């Protein structure tokens, strides 16, 4: 029913597969929250102690991880406290390399 085009930089893009921009769609309810949007992709998305292990840590992200929504900070808003919207442009990135 909607459709998110999210952007993956830095270090999280090689994981799903160099995939610089990709898109996400969920279904479940009218008010569907961001933080539904990162579960979405840790779950049907995503599925192995690996990938996913890396970026979320016991249903908490791992401080580091970069996340642009809408050309503004994440924690701007309220991390989760944001309402999703068919037709945004969401974009991740990580600040680490090597070690």
């Amino acid at each position: 029913m909607v459709n998110v085009k999210v952007e993956f930089l830095g270090g999280l893009d090689a994981i799903f597969g160099k995939q610089r921009v990709h898109k996400i769609k969920m279904d479940k309810e009218d008010p569907v929250t961001v933080g539904d949007l990162i579960d979405h992709i840790v779950s049907t998305m995503i599925n192995n102690p690996n990938d996913v292990s890396i970026f979320i840590e016991d249903d908490s992200i791992r401080p580091g991880i970069i996340t642009l929504i809408n050309d503004t900070d994440w924690e701007l808003e309220g991390e989760k406290d944001y309402i999703l919207e068919d037709g945004d442009i969401i974009s991740f990135t990580s600040t680490l390399h090597g070690g």
